[PDB]
């Protein structure tokens, strides 16, 4: 890679990580045009089972090639048994050979949790918008390993203040009675991050859709949950509780982040900030340990105001980090994607998937109740509509919840949940549903410990 | 072949209505060929070109692609085909003048001439809307388009109201711009009712507008134009009247009978000159002759006195029609086989300038859907028959003129179409979401002589 500062092993690694993903997500259609061709021939039903198995890795639902002849072979049913099948066998690998190195307990993952805690934060709790052009922004953009933060995605960042203050007690509580992360009077932070997009090459069209794809108006209703949840806090508790916050932006483009860098108490400004590419060219001809040098002097001018020293250190590990992610963009993608809109392969809807995190994979939609988040979901179906129902193929929507198994009866109701939120697609969606044009897998993990996602029902029945 | 017939002129019309139709009747065929090929590797190309050769054009490639998906599309191909037929063919009417007789054309200037002559300032021909009459005007009286108004009815009910108003427009340009001629010169306009009925079945193939009862659509028609002339000399000073004709054609043969008129529109509804007994009377004759026979039967067949350019306009129709009856007889072996309908898609809207072929179009005119429904479902009904049984869509074009002139007359024009497609989608909410009813949306600039404009469609990418 050109920049001094770039792992560019990681570069190659991450890079064929996404290349092998999408793959497996686009070989579909090629084999089922196939298949569709030999739907009239002598022994189809058992070729069909020995094409699929050797080229996508599994089988086919019995029935629908058995039942082929009455009508003619479902290829939309297929296709979303083969979208799910792929994701089914994505997320198993995903959590068995963990491509990322960041699981629980992995050197990276431990690593990181102890550079936080140097920087005087415990916990790094950052929301990115649900826009699939940034599920990669956690392990490609910032390169942190996944477990070591906790990923809360909502359309145009605007996170749950609420449960966000929840989560800060939970903290809490786990540092007063197990001292992890870290014991209780220990002079760290909280740390809530939001982190909005924007288009450098289409600032007016290709940016967050949730905020009309202005990009002021992101990072000022992002800035604006941050100092909510900052508020809450102190008003909340006794004897000066707070946490600190930090509001970045990627580009979709070519994954270059801007920090606002804050001053000691969360001041942050919305017109002012430091990008990415301005830092990777004031390093570019130094010695690393000069560049990393001079990043820390570029984020510590940047402040807003007088700048909390960790505050610095975090931040400048960040655009360290985020400058292998431009050489990683530079040296696969021109400089540039190509996909610069959404390409999704399919809808998750409810929690953030765990396992996601390669630019559009996946049009996130997040949903705990469904009438509260029909709108975004909406969003999704019509981003599809064009994607794949243009094209005849349906619409593949895969629920997921999270559970703590560790809690009698949690798995049985987040499988319950699960089927109200199918239920209330089918109604939602009558007209692409009757026409086979909308499926849905129901999906539930186990967040008490690192174990795969489980299936546990879809639309696809025989 | 009658000595009168003009022979040459019906192997031009003949040429003319087997090409068009033809290139409608192609279509099922191709779809068959296309249908049989979708699983080959090939397929997009071999029938790219297989649709080339035959029809003339491509055809949607995304309906192509994605064949293998659902399965072939054929209701929207099909639907889109008609289309792109009517198209092709529409603006070809306008490019080559297959009739002889757009604005400026010999023959067209020829016979504004002789309908001056004989005391007519303007020709205005309401047939019945029925498909099987849409070829009155260029075939069965072999007069060109562009020489008269043509304003197609169900059961040739015109409305009373604009006609009147159409007269006030024309005298108008008369005072103004003396065109066609000086308000003051002795001439009348001419109103014609064409009604319908069948020969070889007339209890069940006449004009199912008034239940196919032949006195019915006569006097029906001869109410409109009586009410028509009592309103024009009713409602302005001084002379102030017009002349009248009623007029019928039986669709088995295309013989026309005329109710040749008194001289202030005196009409008998139970006596008529046929042009068979016409065509008989001369057929033995030189033609000048029975060019002669025909001016002293018109003159016989007079209800009272008539005026001298009335005997002549209708013996010259008369002479006109006579080749058409030998027509249906070299072609149609004397009774069209498609008695019936058989129409290629509907119209809805304004009569269409370009349509002059039998059995190509059932034309519903309306204004709105909220009235004239009743018409429309007529022909919805019909090409269920026709189209639904065997599979395939209905296909329906939308047409509004506009004047050209109005600024935003044809933004007005193309939101009316839209307006109706809607009321359509809103009409038949199985048949359009089954698939099987498409709209295509034609305005049509009616200040200058060119082709009509399509602005939508039902099929969507
Ligand atoms: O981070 C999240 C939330 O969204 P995402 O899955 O996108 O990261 C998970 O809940 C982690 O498992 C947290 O760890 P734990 O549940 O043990 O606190
Ligand atoms: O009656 C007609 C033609 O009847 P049809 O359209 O049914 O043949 C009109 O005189 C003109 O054509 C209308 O406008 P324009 O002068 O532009 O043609
Ligand atoms: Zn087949
Ligand atoms: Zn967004
Ligand atoms: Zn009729």
């Amino acid at each position: 890679s050109m920049h001094p500062l770039t792992d560019a092993s990681a570069n190659d690694a991450l890079h064929a990580y996404d290349t092998a993903v999408k793959l497996a997500f686009d070989r579909i259609v090629p084999v089922l045009k196939r298949l569709s061709a030999l739907q009239h021939e002598d022994d189809f039903v058992g070729r069909a089972q020995a094409i699929a198995l050797e080229e996508l890795g599994f089988p086919l639902p019995e029935p629908i090639l058995d039942t082929a002849w009455v009508s003619q072979l479902d290829m939309r049913t297929l296709y979303a048994w083969c979208v799910f099948e792929t994701y089914e066998q994505t997320s198993e690998a995903f959590f068995r050979d963990d491509p990322l190195q960041g699981q629980p307990g992995s050197p990276s993952a431990e690593a990181f949790d102890r550079f936080l805690l140097d920087c005087g934060f415990h916990l790094l709790d950052i929301t990115p918008c649900a826009d699939g052009r940034l599920a990669h922004a956690i392990g490609f953009g910032l390169r942190l390993p996944f477990s070591s933060v906790r990923r809360r995605p909502h359309a145009g960042a605007l996170f749950d203040v609420e449960n966000t203050v929840n989560r800060w007690v939970k903290t809490e509580h786990r540092r007063y009675r197990e001292a992890q992360p870290n014991p209780a009077h220990a002079d760290t932070r909280y740390l809530k991050v939001a982190l909005y997009h924007f288009s450098s090459l289409d600032p007016q069209h290709e940016g967050c859709a949730a905020h009309g794809s202005d990009d002021a108006l992101a990072a000022s209703c992002g800035l604006s949950r941050l100092k909510d949840f900052q508020q809450a806090v102190e008003n909340s508790f006794c004897c000066g509780a707070s946490v600190d916050l930090l509001l970045m932006g990627i580009d979709t483009d070519t994954d270059a982040i801007r920090v606002h860098v804050p001053g000691m108490d969360g001041s942050t400004r919305l017109d002012r900030w430091l990008d990415a590419r301005d830092v990777y060219d004031a390093t570019l001809g130094l010695p690393p340990d000069q560049a990393r040098q001079r990043v820390s002097a570029l984020v510590q001018e940047a402040a807003a105001s007088v700048p909390d020293p960790g505050m610095v250190t975090l931040v400048a590990r960040l655009f360290e980090h985020n400058i292998s992610q431009i050489d990683y963009v530079r040296q696969f993608h021109g400089g540039a994607y190509d996909d610069a809109g959404h390409a999704e392969r399919f809808i998750g809807v409810g929690i953030g998937f765990k396992e996601i995190h390669l630019r559009n994979l996946t049009y996130f939609a997040y949903m705990d109740t469904v009438e509260e988040g029909a709108a975004d979901l909406d969003v999704g179906v019509k981003i599809f509509k064009g994607l794949n129902v243009s094209r005849g193929l349906p619409v593949p929507v895969v629920v997921r919840f999270d559970y703590h198994g560790q809690v009698p009866g949690a798995r049985d109701r987040a499988v319950r949940h699960c089927q109200r939120v199918q239920t209330a697609i089918e109604s939602r969606y009558p007209e692409l549903f009757q026409q086979g044009l909308l499926h849905a897998l129901l999906t539930v993990r186990d967040q008490d410990r690192h174990t795969p996602a489980e299936a546990v029902g879809s639309t696809i029945v025989f």
